[PDB]
């Protein structure tokens, strides 16, 4: 019954065009381990073959056309992708496609555009008069032609860029001039107006653009048979646009598409604003939780575990939180590097997978490892936790986040799941024990640690209490197995 999604990719995967095939053959395995949904990497053609996909060139080229010097994307061909999706569907796994609508990179040609420079630290302040720049805003898709879509992009479909091919100046942000041209609103306010991020910034004020992206969303959904979306860089996209784009796609497909937005800011208030402005119609990644987990793993035991959920989305708005430990941006060497340390990682996964609130996600990089950066596969430590979530994490939850090192919580289980119920106990410091209530109906049961970290057993007393133990800097998940 408990759902668990998996980000099926990491930044440094090899550019071998065999990822779709890997996913294909891993389908049955994932389902057996408790994975119920998979978030696939960008499926379209990037600025180059080895682009992870965020340098989004052509959203209609899913590794089907000869563009950018390659037919396949970094992950494989459209055929292989569709074969992987079918495999997932046949194994009862939902498929969430990534969605990049903030910008377009790898333009086919440049155009002469009138623009003014703006202050990178306050995009609402123009710092130069108007003049002509050479911007990469033209997309004709020579390898695709009009297949799937005849829509062509020009400078007027964008709000600006950060590169003038005619002068090649650094640290500049250009806001295009013209009828109705201005940064979109509402967007995040860091830097005054955070509409601009990278590449050619799409203008959500243009009717042709809104119409086109909505039509693409429908095409994308119907073509692959997607069950949901992972929406990229939403704090840089007109809030109402994303809200209405999701509503449009759900309506046009007659499907209640799941959606998780990436609003990257360690600030609950900003995320709450985003949720209210989008009418709570979709979920968001719990970025604050990720930082709490990260900071805890870097505090050498001095983090106050009692506050592990303070300021998080899962604590405040559990129904709209997608909890994750790490991702492709937080992994080593990447843009948002803040990788949760290996010793703490099992605790982090226990914190997201065994509690009743939030929609947890497993990171491919953590599960299978990141060989390029020395990160070992941790599936051996994650699998026992996934099994705990699948079979035992059910029923009423009792919290015991009452100590700076040792915290824990129990689940009383429900009749819908046999022998369900559990007692998670962890310590970011010295080991110990904690008495916790698991339910009077469990009296006499002899519980054991599904993680295997502790080898003994814990007998629930006549009143439903068990004295659970945990080793130092570790987590134990006691269950009636
Ligand atoms: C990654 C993350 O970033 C953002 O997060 C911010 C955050 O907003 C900010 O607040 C802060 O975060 C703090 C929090 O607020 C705090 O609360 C917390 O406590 O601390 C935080 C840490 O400070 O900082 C964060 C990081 O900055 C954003 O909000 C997140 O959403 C975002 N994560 C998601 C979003 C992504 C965007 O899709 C995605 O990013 C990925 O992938 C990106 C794309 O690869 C990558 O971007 C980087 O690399 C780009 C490519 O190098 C670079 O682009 C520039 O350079 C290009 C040239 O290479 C330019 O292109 C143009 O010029 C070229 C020449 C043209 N090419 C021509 C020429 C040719 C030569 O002959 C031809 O061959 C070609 O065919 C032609 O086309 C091209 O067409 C032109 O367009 C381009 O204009 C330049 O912008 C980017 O600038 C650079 O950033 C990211 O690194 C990577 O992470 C995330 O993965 C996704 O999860
Ligand atoms: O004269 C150039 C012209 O460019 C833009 O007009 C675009 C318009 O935005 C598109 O929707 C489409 O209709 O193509 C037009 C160009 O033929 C500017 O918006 C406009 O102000 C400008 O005059
Ligand atoms: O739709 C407006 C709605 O917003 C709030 O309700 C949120 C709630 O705060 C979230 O935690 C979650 O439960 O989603 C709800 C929206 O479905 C307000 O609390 C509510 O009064 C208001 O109607
Ligand atoms: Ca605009
Ligand atoms: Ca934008
Ligand atoms: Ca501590
Ligand atoms: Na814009």
């Amino acid at each position: 019954t408990n759902g668990t999604m998996m980000q099926y990719f990491e930044w440094y995967l090899p550019n071998d065009g065999n990822h779709w095939n890997r996913l294909n053959s891993d389908a049955s395995n994932l389902k057996s381990k408790g994975i119920t949904a998979v978030w696939i990497p960008p499926a379209w053609k990037g600025a180059s073959q080895n682009d992870v996909g965020y340098g989004a060139y052509d959203l209609y080229d899913l590794g089907e056309f000869n563009q950018k010097g390659t037919v396949r994307t970094k992950y494989g061909t459209r055929s292989q992708l569709q074969a992987a999706v079918t495999s997932l569907k046949n194994n009862g796994i939902q498929v969430y496609g990534d969605v990049v609508m903030n910008h377009k990179g790898g333009a086919d040609a440049t155009e002469m555009v009138r623009a003014v420079e703006v202050n990178p630290n306050n995009r609402n302040q123009e710092v130069t008069g108007e003049y002509t720049i050479e911007a990469w805003t033209r997309f004709d898709f020579p390898g695709r032609g009009n297949t799937h879509s005849s829509f062509k992009w020009r400078w007027y479909h964008f709000d600006g860029v950060d590169w003038d091919q005619s002068r090649r100046l650094n640290n500049r942000i250009y806001k295009f001039r013209g009828h109705g041209k201005a940064w979109d609103w509402e967007v995040d306010t860091e830097n005054g107006n955070y509409d601009y991020l990278m590449y050619a910034d799409i203008d959500m004020d243009h009717p042709e653009v809104v119409n086109e992206l909505r039509n693409w969303g429908v095409w994308y959904t119907n073509t692959l048979g997607l069950d949901g979306f992972r929406i990229d860089a939403v704090k840089h996209i007109k809030y109402s646009f994303t809200r209405d784009w999701i509503n449009h796609v759900r309506s046009a497909t007659g499907k209640n598409m799941f959606a998780v937005a990436e609003f990257w800011k360690n600030d609950l208030g900003a995320i709450e604003n985003y949720l209210q402005k989008t009418n709570w119609n979709h979920s968001v990644f719990d970025v604050p939780l990720h930082y709490n987990l990260y900071n805890a793993s870097k505090s050498g035991g001095n983090y106050d575990m009692r506050n592990i959920f303070n300021g998080t989305v899962v604590q405040r708005h559990p129904s709209h939180a997608v909890t994750f430990v790490d991702n492709h941006d937080s992994q080593p060497e990447e843009a948002l590097e803040s990788f949760v340390e290996e010793w703490f990682k099992p605790l982090a996964y226990a914190l997201t997978l065994t509690r009743e609130q939030g929609y947890p996600s497993v990171f491919y990089g953590d599960y299978y490892g990141i060989p390029t950066h020395g990160v070992p596969a941790m599936r051996s430590k994650i699998d026992p936790i996934l099994e705990a979530r699948q079979k035992y994490a059910y029923g009423k939850q009792n919290d015991y986040l009452d100590h700076h090192n040792i915290i824990g919580w129990t689940r009383e289980g429900n009749t819908a799941h046999p022998n369900s119920g559990l007692a998670t106990i962890m310590s970011d410091g010295a080991g110990g024990s904690k008495w916790m209530f698991v339910g009077r109906n469990k009296a006499g049961q002899v519980w054991s640690d599904i993680t295997g970290n502790r080898t003994g057993t814990v007998t629930i007393n006549a009143d439903g209490w068990g004295n659970f133990s945990v080793n130092g800097g570790s987590v134990s998940i006691w269950v009636n197995k």
